């Protein structure tokens, strides 16, 4: 948000985020019609009707899979390794602090 208050804490966790099985879990979408509003999470699975014509459940022109898997390898150097980030937002309200 524009008036965001808090602290961003980032640290490398490649020793912790690497497992012998493989980090196949993480996936991402890189396209959206409009910029996401502040403090918005995109997890709801609605078939995104970007165009005026459905793909009709078949592959073809102008119908590509949006989801992509992150490319992480042990040979990647320091600096691009997966960094864990915690955003601690300290909301300054008028309610009892406690």
């Amino acid at each position: 948000p524009d008036d965001f208050t808090g602290c961003v804490i980032a640290w490398n966790s490649n020793k912790l985020d690497s497992k012998p099985s493989g980090n196949y879990n993480y996936l991402y979408r890189l396209l959206r019609k409009s910029k996401l509003k502040p403090f918005e999470r995109d997890i709801s699975t609605e078939i995104y009707q970007a165009g005026n014509k459905p793909c009709n459940g078949v592959a073809g022109p102008n119908c590509y899979s949006p989801l992509q898997s992150y490319g992480f390898r042990p040979t990647y150097g320091v600096g691009h390794q997966p960094y864990r980030v915690v955003v601690l937002s300290f909301e300054l309200l008028h309610a009892p602090a406690t």
